[PDB]
């Protein structure tokens, strides 16, 4: 950046006793003067010394910061008049600022940093740019991020920065606010009054945002404190309402006036709306239009048109005497659900009204502008969710939105030109600090944050708050817990989520999570003391809390399964459920206790015990089973991959089939259902079948027998034998083992591509062997996207579809090629895992084409078979799925994928060759041959 | 009876100081003299005085008992010579006896009871007939039944008893004997030696039985004590072996001689067999024939048949050779062969089976006889018999612990055996013997003469047995307790019971079963305190232990079921049901301790069989307390609602909450249960959305308790047709619970008394098979009631037993066969499904099924075969559940109908009909019988 912490011949903001003078015209915007005053205290935070703030150039010292708007600063204007400054690059622009150094701007001033803005907010944003660069995080108060001391602050002489936003209105919606934000606000401020809201306004400005929808569950912004809109307007925050709160009226303001129904109560509604728009007319707003009524298709469309027409006439009547026409008063309409269909079927919407497109409440944008809609003077915007109360189930507790998910969807919005308004539902605001800042930095300029800077954003954020030493590790912790929560909201997690039986999924997840926790715990003791509060609330708490909920359900799953199997070890897992549940409570209490209880109530959202879409009233520890012991030695055997334990009537006991490149060692677990010593023998029925022990003895512990194959002693083809385990009882346990060796087993080093094992071939979409670009379009990797690794998608963004390929050599579109080795000849099923995206362009699907070798390509639409139930499952799991069937010979093959429609974004491919088993995430990527 | 406890001018067996003299010839059979000595001691048990025992007429007093065999008593022979006695009615017969009074049999004797037998055992049985009549139960030792004291014993002067058995060989198999019998035997006798077996011999003779298969899991009768067979033969017990132990060799005796395989090891097997048969040749036996080799499974049917013919020929030659130097041809040496499973098929397809060998037909290990003789087979000189089970180790699951065989089940199957003439051998697997005392005696009394024990005396047997052991005052109540616990156990073996058996959701089944079991326990406990002190050991082991033990196991699984469901529903009350599981498991354990402690630990080990914790056919090594769930509470008030008939509790995503539909004659009050998942006070309101829908409360407040809301219909305010409304329950959360209620009133509701027959309600019509309106007899045949048969009430079957099928009725006018008619009232017009519950019987005559025909009103009859779709799996479920099922579909108008059932094939035995009119739900036993119209 442009700030140096040692002398550099530039502008001297601070150097020991010497501090630059801050200059702002007392006739400039009050909101800019206020921001200048914040810069004054910011510099004291950094240097320990308070710089002076003057309005007259004559009172300035040798070095100065000259702050002003082009329109109202006598300082900026004098510099322009005397050609010390040119503002042609910002003049007339929306929220632009220029930071430049000027030599001898005035006789008593040697050097000045000039901060010039096109308008009030432009100048404010330039001021807070400087605040952050000298070391004051936007989150210095809102997340206790310490301000690193500096005795020296210098501005580079060649500094020349010209900035302005790409999205015109950028901000947040405080929502889902009880119990957490609401009980904190009431404890600290009494209510959602202007002492609370000025803390919110300041945060938004420091993040270069300008837009707010206020808390409305049980509050009315303009009524609860008349200074709320006055201070919003003075600060520079543009106010609006959520999209079912029309005409500047909060939801709760409608009382004692009859039914919310325009067909029967229009006069009352119209007077209510008129007085609302009149009341807030002194302030900078965007007015919400239309309405959702309470209690025929052509009748609906007609009614909505009447309503909007009536609202337009109200606005005209209010603002006409104030010298404004209806087309000069910002207005917004969210065309939501059926209303979108109304609109596509020809409903009329005045051209100047902004069309706000909503996501699906789960981070997937439902609709974006078409080529013809982009011509509307009102433009369009996006309303996005980080938090939601509704179906299929609420998620309200901690951050569950990975940065890369945000990137991929908001980049589509940017490219399809929904750039009038970007607003995100932040729930209680905390603990969404990182994705809030990402969303708003992206809104400022999406081109400054391309997909190759997704990881870098998190690293840079961590470096700013905590310093460089552990920045990479801290960024990775955040990327890791958010990716994990992106797999399934904590509220939606349960015992059955991660598989105990297949591909060691629950065990792998538990280990991942535990390693994340250990990293987070360890750093707590290594960072400086004044970082601990910030670190706890921004990193350690969400990591430990996220891990604890999942581990709790995995322990529950084990308690339940092992109890069904009759294993007394089940009780130890029941004890683990209790410990993890208690740990969840202890973490919440810690969050409520740090920094003398500053953040008490913010983690009070219930998140354990959901049985339907709405939260329980409190956390409830999950149900556990209790296994009793007998007395005499009594043997059971648990078999890897199976729910029933031996002995069980009418069950064929078998280990999963061994394959040459699959899992090589599998477990039989012998256990005692009594207390007296249990002696047993173990024998194999074939020379190729190996067991790790020939006998054992146990009392209250279990014993694992490892089973494996000697492939050299196994004939070609499919063969079966038994492991026999003989305990005290005269009936021995016989566990069948099968091994399939279709041919001589070539060493993996000498194979090509991803190799079939254990009934499947699995690989990340980015693990291509070749990529072919066509007409400047190419499948490219989105780092850290999706549930397990990354995704691929076509860039640049098209607003047209490629032709499907006629044959498997057609170069109609960019392609991805993969290499595989198939052992099992026959029909395979290739499933892709995709971002759960919508048909954001009417009547256009999410098609791709796929073929092996020179077989005729098949067209697959990810959205084929779409339904409400299919959509529900796409947001519960975080992916959409699509598949195709192919017949292949044994040997090597090339899988080919062609792009067709835009916005198809694929993370993983899973090929079922016949024996694929269910899991939440799919098997981990297959063995890969040595080239 | 013929014994009086006051003077009556007959034979004075005892009167204070005066006792009759017992007379038996010292040249008569040793085993009869032995029985006479037991009578001497039995007399002392009753009177405290020992009668004298002499051989010489000179020594007798003025009253005497003269005991002898026709063939070897000089006493009996003299009486016959002088025409003081006639024995034409018993001479030459098998095991016959005669009890009569003779005046002045000799100069110094004024009166005598004469006990004359056609052969040794006939005489013995006569002796023990008298022992029992003076007051010594067969179970005086084996179940601690007290001997009532009497100072006076008189034989009525008109006594004239002539008895002989219908079944020639009658007895038991000690089996499944470890751990319980085996550990008791070892503690008391050291091993299965003659000190143990003479106790068994005596019991069998007192029960008028004569046949035994000995314990063979880890013992060899003839080897463990050489006196075993010596004393068996001397006492009069005919010895044999179980049907895979050929040629008088126990299973364990085969060791160190190579494979049990005739193809490769014939010479060793033959010598082994020859030595066995030679060893036991001095004793009265039936020799088990054939063999099951170790590798018969690997071999073709053709080869198996050839090999069996070879083996049996070789065995016959061995017997011929062994007995020729003795006085006997092979056709004079009793032999038996159980043609079992596929070997039965071998026989039906032409395998050679020598004509004089007795054919033993086994049951299916679950009390259903697999096969009985055909008309042509009854001509075979060897005859046929039945091997029956009271206990079994094997599939689908072992049952080893307590008595699970109701008397009426035994009656109906053994009666078929009798009428199809399998009367050469009746033998029953009794497991450890105890606690099968009542059904053992029943089986053996029936074997003695099935005609003395018709179905109309099934209840009476139990009452007479209770009266003998405990006296008349509470005999009927005691008999009812035994009938109740055995009926219940006949529904599902304790070993096979589990949480899911009895329904928590439908027809209040688990709650009703629990209450019936609790009330049975209360009767047993109340009676315990009323009986005399010296009857309490016998009462405990014969009545109270099995009653409480049977009840406790079922109640335990019901408590587990509630714990599991309520835990899934998130109800903290689940934890109290978890505690009940524990208490009931501990009670089971304590009852076992009590059984092992009575009478100074006399019966220690007999109840040690593990019976809780089965997961496959073979027992666990110890009882294991069932798994329970633990529910946790939150803090804040949080409302749930459990809905009667539904597993999910409110709130649950994607579930339509509704009470079962209300019908005019169905259940009138149904329950919504409001509960708190937290601890703080929970307030709520309750409202109905319709004037016809009534709720018992409009608001409530709970902390730790649940609250039931009763829901019901005001039928007068309900319009005709089907209507729905909601009960709305509003708690703390802003999301209210809406439970749908539906009521179906197809017409004006006539009072039940004005209706006729069984009335549709809640989607079904249900009634006992005996609840007929008419029972048409045809050609001397009639459907008749078997009392106490089946799972809930009784059964109906056609008698007399036929060995031919009626013609199926060609149409509604056909009077081909006896018919049962029932009356019903249907509210729901349309298709119905009529299911019958039947005895789980086999095709006991090859090529013949279990058909009946059924129709409503004048509609055409449909023929149903109960065995249609038969399979191993269908068989397994029939023995798990105790019934076979069959069904038919009919389309009926609303209104009154007559259901009609025609007999076709024999041995169709039906206990219950359940008609599904569209909404029948699953339950173990089916709904209780429907409301019955007054008309
Ligand atoms: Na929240
Ligand atoms: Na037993």
């Amino acid at each position: 950046g442009y700030i140096s912490f040692k002398a550099n011949g530039g502008v001297r903001l601070a150097d020991e006793e010497h501090l630059a003078s801050l200059l702002v015209d007392t006739n400039d915007y009050k909101g800019l003067q206020r921001a200048a005053a914040d810069l004054q205290t910011d510099m004291q935070r950094v240097t320990g010394k308070l710089p002076t703030l003057h309005s007259q150039l004559k009172d300035a010292g040798r070095h100065a910061v000259i702050i002003g708007s082009v329109g109202r600063s006598g300082l900026i204007q004098l510099l322009v008049e005397q050609n010390k400054l040119n503002v042609a690059d910002i003049e007339g622009q929306w929220e632009a600022y220029k930071l430049v150094v000027v030599d001898k701007p005035f006789p008593n001033i040697e050097k000045a940093l000039v901060i010039a803005g096109s308008d009030m907010r432009g100048a404010i944003f330039g001021v807070y740019d400087l605040s952050q660069q000298i070391g004051v995080s936007p989150w210095y108060w809102w997340a206790d991020v310490p301000v690193q001391p500096q005795s020296k602050l210098y501005v580079r002489g060649d500094t020349h920065i010209v900035e302005q936003p790409k999205v015109q209105y950028r901000g947040i919606f405080l929502n889902d606010e009880a119990p957490a934000l609401t009980n904190w606000v009431h404890a600290n401020y009494g209510n959602y009054n202007s002492q609370f809201y000025t803390q919110v306004f300041e945060l938004l400005l420091r993040l270069k945002a300008n837009f707010l929808w206020p808390a409305m569950w049980n509050n009315s912004f303009s009524v609860d404190d008349p200074l709320n809109p006055v201070l919003a307007n003075e600060y520079g925050i543009v106010m609006s309402t959520s999209h079912h709160e029309p005409m500047m009226r909060a939801h709760k303001e409608w009382h004692g006036m009859g039914r919310w129904d325009f067909t029967t109560n229009a006069d009352a509604l119209k007077q209510f709306w008129r007085e609302g728009v009149e009341r807030n007319s002194p302030y900078e707003n965007i007015i919400t239009m239309a309405m959702r009524g309470d209690g025929s298709e052509d009748a609906n469309v007609e009614l909505l048109e009447q309503i909007v027409e009536a609202q337009r006439n109200i606005i005209a009547e209010v603002f006409e005497p104030k010298g404004k026409q209806v087309t000069e008063v910002p207005q917004v309409w969210c065309l939501y659900k059926e209303v979108q269909d109304y609109y596509e079927k020809g409903m009329r919407v005045p051209d100047d009204i902004t069309l706000l497109w909503a996501d699906d409440n789960w981070g997937n944008i439902r609709r974006l502008p078409t080529a013809e809609e982009r011509k509307r003077s009102g433009g369009a915007g996006v309303y996005y969710h980080f938090d939601y109360v509704g179906g299929p189930r609420s998620y309200r507790w901690i951050n569950t939105t990975p940065l890369a998910k945000i990137w991929e969807q908001m980049h589509l919005a940017y490219k399809y030109e929904a750039n009038k308004i970007w607003i995100v539902n932040v729930g209680d605001l905390k603990p969404m600090e990182a994705p809030i800042e990402y969303f708003l930095e992206m809104a400022w300029n999406p081109e400054q944050w391309p997909k190759e800077r997704i990881t870098q954003f998190a690293e840079l954020w961590a470096e700013r708050e905590f310093g460089p030493t552990y920045a990479k590790e801290i960024a990775q912790l955040v990327q890791d817990y958010t990716q994990h929560n992106g797999r399934r909201k904590p509220e939606l997690q349960e015992a059955k989520t991660y598989s105990l039986l297949n591909y060691d999924e629950a065990a792998r997840i538990e280990q991942q999570l535990t390693d994340m926790e250990s990293r987070a715990e360890t750093l707590f003791n290594k960072i400086p003391a004044n970082q601990r509060d910030a670190y706890y609330q921004l990193v350690m708490h969400p990591v430990l809390a996220s891990a604890t909920v999942t581990k709790m359900y995995i322990a529950q799953a084990r308690n339940r399964l092992y109890a069904k199997q009759g294993r007394p070890i089940a009780n130890s897992y029941g004890q683990q459920v209790k410990e993890l549940f208690e740990k969840d409570a202890a973490l919440t209490k810690r969050y409520h206790s740090i920094n003398n209880g500053k953040w008490n109530h913010f983690m009070s959202q219930p998140h354990i015990g959901y049985t339907h879409w709405n939260n329980p009233e409190d956390n409830i520890m999950p149900v556990v089973s209790v296994v009793s012991k007998g007395n005499n030695a009594d043997m059971g055997v648990a078999v890897e991959g199976m729910e029933p334990a031996w002995p069980t009537q009418d069950v064929a006991f078998a280990l999963p089939t061994f394959t040459p490149y699959g899992k090589q060692t599998k477990i039989l677990t012998v256990f005692n259902k009594g207390v007296k010593p249990l002696k047993f023998s173990v024998s194999s029925g074939a020379a190729w079948l190996k067991v790790s022990a020939s006998s054992g003895e146990i009392t209250h512990q279990e014993m694992q027998i490892q089973v494996s194959i000697d492939w050299a002693k196994l004939p070609l083809g499919i063969h079966e034998s038994n492991v026999t385990i003989k305990g005290p009882s005269w009936v021995a346990a016989n566990i069948k083992v099968t091994a399939n060796k279709p041919a001589k087993v070539i060493p993996l080093k000498k194979l090509t591509g991803f190799v079939e094992a254990d009934g499947y071939i699995s690989f990340d979409a980015a693990a291509t062997t070749h990529s072919k670009a066509v007409d400047g379009f190419e499948w490219q990797e989105i780092p850290a996207h999706g549930r397990t690794h990354s995704s691929m998608s076509v860039y640049p963004i098209r607003d047209a579809s490629f032709a499907a390929p006629a044959n498997a050599s057609a170069n109609t579109a960019p392609q991805m090629h993969y290499s595989i080795t198939l052992l099992t000849a026959g029909e395979v099923t290739v499933e892709g895992l995709f971002a759960p995206t919508w048909p954001i362009h009417p009547e256009r699907g999410l098609r791709y084409a796929i073929a092996f070798d020179d077989q005729p390509p098949q067209i697959v639409d990810v959205l084929a078979g779409n339904s409400h139930k299919v959509w529900q499952e796409s947001v519960r799991t975080g992916v959409r799925r699509a598949s195709s069937k192919h017949t292949l010979t044994a040997g090597t093959h090339t899988m080919k994928v062609w792009a067709i429609d835009p916005a198809v974004t694929v993370q993983k491919w899973i090929i079922d060759t016949g024996e694929l088993k269910p899991s939440y995430l799919g098997p981990t990527p297959s063995p890969r041959g040595g080239k």
